[PDB]
């Protein structure tokens, strides 16, 4: 079992205090999305943007700004209903561009959920409102997904006021209005969706939830990826009718092995597919239980070994007081489930209506897989345990260095604690994950509560936006200058970013010069001939 | 889940090396068993005694010594053995009384184990060799058990050179020499035995074992306390032919409830039976797995919830891929299976060779229980997640305070760390339990001269107010509350909450145990009111 890895660097509150916060009257921060060269922050009845090549002086200043306040008879509803005014507002929950010039805009609009269009450039409401319902939450605390394929808005959340009714929820586009299956813990039970993304034929969905693969224990919550083909015309006549022909979901397997592996069963973040040396890699941020000893870690899997996993077994449960079992090949029916119209082994029907009773009704029974999703070099990338707090956010930088072939990971915590890992993803590389540098980047002076909600990595500024529930403080990837002129303390950071030169000191790798201007050695940190400045 | 208590006072190196060590090439500490005032400390080739009323000047002292050195043949057979030299030593593994004046003793003998009888008064050779078979060890790395109860010997350990087969042994009787199944996997499987105590008609066993339940997952460990009945005597000639015919294990359960169980499966030490609020308990220390994250706690069971796990139906795995589930209360045979001849279920079957055989071939394919054993207020007593190593030994003074209605955990570490914490026990009392102090206690001028410095065992020697903690190769002297750390503080004194130390009238706080009445000693062992108390 590993042990936690020492931090070759940290940087204390009073290191991190020179830098710029937003806080715009709570923030309420929920979310945040980056496109170009411009950063959209959507909180409390609010939606700001910020131009990341503005460099701030004093403060990050909006450059613009997005209001939509819940009109007073929605506040007065959401009272009459029996809930508290600070959660009868407006929190901007979903920001999507569905083509580069509007966006899909969806508030809770204070336990109503409401939906509508703007315009990118300039924040201009252009339209009128869609309802909320199955795309926007009633509840502030809880989380959401939305995404768009081919026109079709996938979501997630939930859809009634008493917060019963967890949904993934398909409408727009040119197609039909598909949703899961009400109330079936078979389907879904009491989760948490975090994420999704769009790979081939399919759109993958990343979640944890109440195991049934652990019923006879307790209550254990594990982490899920599900999967809905693009092309889901619905069900039969009498079966699956206005419902998913093609969700299936498997399990994520970040563990530690040995005699007796450790299972990091709870999911807190993940990223989107990433192009880690080759392949398409996602890397998810995994903690314990609740009612457990606080441990994380960062497994990473591939886009290959999770399609793999759908091209396996599923799993049932004969008896009641049986272990969960795998499916005989020779008693699954035809079609292939899961596999979508006109594609494949399902080529020969061009919708899913006119899938056969045999298919549908047993993917409506066997919606779990048997296989686990396995990460790559079979241990996770990075942990952390002997601390207090859980980690959280999550972002990469895929590209790191002067010849950029190092992968750098920033990952979150539960007390404003942004660590930062290069990590090891080839055989050839290193010996084990380095962390590089810890960073303490709450500002209780600036900000007010200090967990990490989301990270944005801007490469091309050279800066990561790091979120928390009333401010976003703008990081610097690097340091390089702390070390200064010791050139020992720069090449025994083994930070990739900062290089030394022959002027006599060392600096960011995006200054300006040669790659080969730049020396450095982050493999091992050879501090030979060296002295201690 | 809760979170690691703050020490509220911590004795550091240079405060603990004013104390006295023992070390008697090193010594390679095995056991240690106290009687009245006197301590026998057995390690390598020989075992010490001290005197608990000798109060050393500058190093603990041995008064009488035993000396019992391998043979000429048996360091060079061990030497023919493979084995390295240093492991080809006599190193003590059994010490236990079998009345007032002789005692039995097994040693390793370089992996020929082998027992004897010596004199507590002269510590003479006064007898004839036993073979330590099934009774001492052939390594010394290893655990074992040994007892006497009504008669006979019960010892528990393993056998065999290679280390292969372990077993449940009774000898030193008028009976024959029953054992366990070898190789039974059903019934024991690599496990470490820990202890055994008498109980009732029964010996009970407590050690830990890869868990049978956990076939399809990982090589889980689960802690086991086990019973057999003492006037067992065989089965017939079918089935079970000079063997156990009442052998019943339960799973020791220290669970953190919630909406998900955090259980420690993995037994380090228990102590014997002490009456806490009443009622007979026994107190253990367990861990999480090997390959997990390291978290420790301190359980307690009452023999009462024991004995009506007992009492409860088995366990069974019907097929091969399905859960362990209960059997029926109409299968279960009759007689009650594990109940002793002569005794409640079994009034008119006299000897268990009376019995049937679908009563034993029942219990010979069932020797596991369904119930797990609950704690005693859910929630475990102690608990220590935080830090890098893990819990070891164990010992409880029950009646701490000037008025002994207190009870203080000492527990060990793997970082020769003990915490002394005043446990809550019964509801009205506490509010939760109050780690005191943290002692840093290896010693490492003196415990070494390699380092690792495992606590191995602890003794009270409440009569003397000290502690004696046992690692590989020293013996600390370590006593129960330093109330002089406080003295001239009233608020230290009132804010360390030791129930040791008291408030007098003179100015200074001292040792509750210095003579005076009870009613002359301030504390407030409840709360820790610091109010109205200047900050000295
Ligand atoms: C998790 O992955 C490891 C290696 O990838 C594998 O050995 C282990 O069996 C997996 N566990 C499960 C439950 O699939
Ligand atoms: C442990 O004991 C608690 C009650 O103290 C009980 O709820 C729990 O189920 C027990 N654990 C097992 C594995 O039976």
């Amino acid at each position: 079992f590993p042990e936690d890895d020492e931090p070759l660097n940290t940087v204390d509150y009073h290191y991190s205090r020179q830098y710029p916060v937003f806080r715009g009257h709570r923030l309420d921060f929920q979310l945040m999305l980056k496109i170009r060269d411009t950063l959209y922050i959507a909180g409390r009845d609010q939606v700001y943007t910020v131009n990341l090549n503005d460099i701030p002086q004093t403060e990050v200043i909006p450059s613009k700004k997005l209001t939509w306040r819940s009109r007073q008879q929605d506040r007065e509803n959401c009272a009459m209903k029996g809930k508290h005014k600070d959660e009868c507002h407006n929190f901007i929950k979903v920001f999507v561009p569905r083509n580069d010039e509007m966006v899909f805009v969806c508030g809770t609009n204070a336990f109503n959920p409401m939906c509508r269009y703007y315009r990118l450039s300039t924040l201009e409401y252009d339209g009128e409102e869609i309802s909320g319902l199955a795309r926007c939450p009633f509840d502030a605390r809880q989380t959401n997904v939305a995404l768009f394929a081919d026109g079709k808005l996938y979501s997630a959340t939930v859809a009634d006021f008493l917060a019963s009714d967890a949904v993934i929820y398909r409408s727009m586009g040119d197609g039909s209005a598909l949703r899961t299956i009400k109330y079936d813990s078979k389907w879904i039970k009491e989760p948490h969706f975090l994420h999704a993304i769009e790979y081939g034929n399919y759109v993958y969905f990343f979640f944890r939830e109440i195991a049934v693969e652990h019923n006879n224990l307790g209550k254990a919550v594990y982490s899920r990826v599900a999967r809905i083909c693009k092309n889901d015309m619905g069900g039969s006549q009498r079966v699956l009718e206005k419902h998913w022909t093609s969700f299936l979901k498997a399990r994520l397997n970040c563990s530690v092995p040995g005699d007796s592996f450790f299972y990091f069963d709870v999911l807190q973040s993940i990223t989107d597919i990433i192009q880690i040396n080759g392949i398409p890699t996602v890397i998810g941020v995994f903690t314990t239980q609740l009612n457990s000893i606080p441990g994380s870690a960062v497994c990473a899997f591939g886009m290959d070994d999770i399609e793999k996993v759908f091209k396996g077994r599923f799993k049932e449960q004969k008896t009641p007081d049986s272990v969960w079992t795998a499916v005989p090949e020779d008693k699954v029916p035809k079609p292939r489930p899961g596999c979508c119209a006109k594609h494949g082994l399902a080529e020969a029907y061009k919708t899913s209506i006119d899938f056969p009773d045999d298919t549908l009704s047993f993917i409506k029974s066997h919606p779990l897989m048997d296989s686990a999703v396995p990460p790559i070099a079979d241990e996770p990338w990075f942990t952390k345990t002997r601390v207090r707090y859980r980690l959280t956010a999550i972002e990469v930088d895929r590209s790191a260095g002067p010849y950029q072939n190092y992968t750098v990971i920033f990952v979150g915590s539960e007390a404003g604690v942004v660590l930062k890992v290069l990590a090891k993803t080839s055989p050839f590389s290193l010996n084990d994950s380095v962390l590089l540098e810890e960073i303490e980047a709450y500002n209780p002076a600036k900000c007010s509560d200090r967990k990490v909600v989301s990270l944005q990595l801007d490469r091309d500024h050279h800066a990561l936006y790091v979120a928390f529930s009333s401010c976003v403080v703008r990081i610097p990837l690097s340091r390089c200058e702390r070390y200064g002129s010791c050139k020992k303390s720069c090449i025994a950071s083994r930070d990739p970013y900062c290089g030394w030169l022959s002027q006599g000191v060392c600096e960011r790798v995006t200054l300006g010069m040669l790659a080969g201007g730049y020396e450095q050695d982050t493999e091992y940190g050879n501090t030979a001939h060296l002295g201690d400045c």
